[PDB]
């Protein structure tokens, strides 16, 4: 067929209970995530064809930079609950991999700070226990799927996108590929 488990996408042997409708992984340490992101803008084209009351979720990995990286999955969490993430993805990308302006959470917050986030605001979330939990969830979701690597992208906590089943020609061919291959998925 068009869509085949194998090619396109895989199938957990493990569905997960109650995950994310549309689950993305990635680290803003990650270049290909980077590529996904700023160049690709996978989330958005995906975003662009997701069926109605399908929702898009997007959490970030410890495993890569070390205390950097854990500093970066908890200020994920602290974007989420302050719902600015659209204001601080671009800057925390081009800030860890672009200018490497990035090297520790003070360097974070002042990406938050500069895109119009109170510090007593930025603070208050990064101390409270909303955020301890939003990054064990992150963390939790990640062993829920046994993730080994990122960019990831998740479906129905049954489905993983099989980007290297895809083709690569054209960045365009692949990007509306990967959009059209989750639409299919989301109503399997």
């Amino acid at each position: 067929a068009q869509y085949e488990d194998g090619k396109q996408y895989t199938t957990l042997e493990k569905p997960v209970a109650g995950a994310p409708q549309v689950l993305e992984f990635f680290s803003f340490f990650c270049p290909h995530c980077y590529q996904f992101e700023e160049v690709l803008h996978i989330s958005d084209n995906v975003k662009k064809k997701l069926p109605e009351g399908v929702k898009m979720t997007k959490y970030h990995v410890n495993f890569m930079g070390g205390d950097l990286g854990k500093d970066l999955t908890q200020a994920w969490a602290v974007a989420m609950a302050l719902g600015v993430e659209d204001k601080v993805t671009v800057p925390l990308f081009e800030g860890v991999q672009k200018t490497q302006t990035i090297r520790s959470a003070s360097d974070i917050r002042d990406v938050f700070i500069n895109a119009g986030i109170k510090g007593e605001e930025y603070d208050a979330a990064w101390n409270s226990f909303v955020v301890k939990s939003l990054v064990a969830q992150q963390e939790k979701a990640a062993a829920d799927v046994q993730l080994r690597g990122v960019p990831a992208m998740f479906v129905n906590g049954k489905y993983q996108l099989n980007p290297q089943g895809m083709d690569t020609s054209n960045m365009d061919v692949f990007v509306q590929q990967y959009a059209d291959t989750v639409k299919y998925l989301s109503e399997k």
